């Protein structure tokens, strides 16, 4: 896709209306959300959707109930807003307690057990006594385990729709919700001779340890540019996460801007910067959406997202490369790290004209220079 195509919001028809989608936004052609859309019915007056994506799953409630939506993805919030659907940039556990009659939760299984648990408890806390939860998921991705936990938190629960491995259950709050679990985790790492303490919320990439690919990128970067090669330079970190690249580059004296689509990750980066007495801009952004049109950089770095066991480069990851080429000044440089067999080489050749391979073992570090 072109940059404009990546960032474009496209409305698709459904009976009575339209819904905006875009590349990089969850909840489109997603069987879990599709099953919710076929199943959810109004109950009471106030509903809360804790993982809406583009908003298809809970859409049947719109215009029949008051619906609030809490969403961590900037890309998804762009879509919801374009669709005229009320939505807030918010973590699931930021939901008001005891304020809702109905909650809708497509299980965020891809973000892991702790994130799902925090979402389940947030759902339980959000409901008034006697309120109900629509819980949807995939038996291949923890549905039975998470449904069992929801039943323990809430009370009576029953499957109300099934299609292949996909499930929607309906549950009733019959008991008091517990307190939120502890959400913050910290760990310390020595990177290129300096000590860092990273801080993060549930669901982030590489919780609890610095990703070996990210370390490899930093090693290749310091080898290529020197320990002083980053000082005073403007750096863009595409997909900054909790700051595995951002913090060291800041410490090395770069002027760093991190862009990150996931709110939980943005807050994680902010806490790490503070705890380590480092300054950088930690932006909640769908790729470079938060940047001015004119912003350019001397160095761009990325450990892009990837589909686990996938063989195909993700739309977001392809956009990272396109944006990198467009956002570099003449003579600026790009570092990208990936799994060894992802086909980034032709993409770099197309957007930059040439590329180099700085490292290749467990991961490959690719390099390109803006002409
Ligand atoms: C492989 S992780 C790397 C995180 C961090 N830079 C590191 O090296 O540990 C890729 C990051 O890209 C982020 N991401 C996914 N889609 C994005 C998008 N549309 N815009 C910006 N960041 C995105 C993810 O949430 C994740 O934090």
């Amino acid at each position: 896709l072109t940059r404009e195509a990546y960032h474009r919001l496209t409305p698709l028809p459904h009976p009575g209306g339209r819904l905006f989608i875009k590349p990089g936004a969850r909840g489109y052609r997603d069987p879990v959300h599709d099953l919710l859309q076929k199943t959810v019915e109004p109950f009471g007056e106030r509903a809360l959707d804790l993982n809406p994506g583009v908003g298809w799953g809970s859409l049947p409630l719109e215009g029949r109930m008051a619906v609030e939506r809490l969403e961590t993805s900037r890309a998804a919030f762009r879509c919801l807003t374009a669709s005229g659907l009320q939505a807030r940039l918010a973590l699931p556990w930021e939901a008001a307690a005891g304020a809702y009659d109905l909650v809708v939760l497509a299980l965020p299984a891809g973000r892991g057990t702790a994130y799902v648990q925090a979402s389940l408890v947030a759902a339980a806390r959000a409901l008034r006594m006697g309120g109900r939860l629509y819980l949807a998921g995939d038996k291949n991705k923890g549905f039975e385990r998470y449904f069992k936990e929801a039943r323990a938190l809430l009370g009576y629960g029953v499957v109300v729709r099934r299609e292949g491995p996909y499930r929607v259950a309906l549950l009733e709050k019959e008991k008091e919700a517990p307190p939120l679990p502890s959400l913050w985790r910290a760990f310390s790492a020595r990177i290129l001779g300096a000590e860092y303490t990273f801080h993060h919320l549930p669901g982030v990439f590489s919780a609890g340890k610095v990703d070996p690919a990210s370390l490899l990128l930093l090693e290749a970067l310091q080898e290529r540019l020197g320990p002083e090669g980053v000082r005073g330079r403007q750096v863009l970190d595409l997909g900054a996460g909790y700051g595995a690249l951002t913090l060291p580059l800041a410490r090395m004296g770069a002027e760093v801007v991190g862009v990150e689509d996931d709110l939980a990750s943005v807050l994680s980066l902010q806490k790490g910067l503070e705890a380590n007495a480092l300054k950088a801009q930690a932006l909640h952004s769908d790729v470079d959406e938060a940047l001015t049109e004119e912003a350019r950089f001397d160095i761009i770095v990325t450990n892009p997202p990837f589909h686990v066991g996938g063989a195909v480069i993700l739309d977001v990851a392809q956009a990272f490369v396109n944006v990198a080429a467009a956002r570099l000044r003449p003579g600026g440089v790009f570092f990208l790290v990936s799994n060894p067999f992802l086909k980034y080489e032709p993409l770099l050749e197309e957007k930059f004209g040439a590329f180099q391979t700085l490292k290749v073992a467990e991961y490959k570090v690719l390099f390109a220079e803006k002409r």
